[PDB]
């Protein structure tokens, strides 16, 4: 099993995509859900100078696999063999 942690936020479309993709797959994930914008931009802020991300992030959802950032949906499927592979 690869540790899968994705932060989210309910009525967003691309993150329930992300969660498809992962449950399609049978990957296990923890979801960290932040709804309000005054959360998600304390998290977007707090992350953009963690060391942790590899380019500063503004939306959700935000994958992290085994601790490295993926990114957004556009790269976890930019990402798809390669994670399967794990
Ligand atoms: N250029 C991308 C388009 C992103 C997209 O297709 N939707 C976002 C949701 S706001 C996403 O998580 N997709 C992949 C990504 O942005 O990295 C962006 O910064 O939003
Ligand atoms: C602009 As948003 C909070 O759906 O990533």
């Amino acid at each position: 099993a690869m540790k899968v942690k994705i932060y989210t936020r309910n009525g967003c479309p691309y993150c329930v995509w992300a969660k498809q993709w992962f449950e399609e797959n049978n990957i296990a994930f923890d979801e960290t859900i932040i709804d309000d914008y005054a959360q998600r931009s304390k998290f977007y802020d707090e992350m953009n100078q963690s060391g942790k991300v590899i380019f500063p992030i503004s939306t959700v959802p935000q994958i992290f696999i085994d601790d490295e950032h993926i990114g957004g949906f556009t790269e976890l499927k930019a990402n798809a063999d390669k994670i399967l592979n794990k």
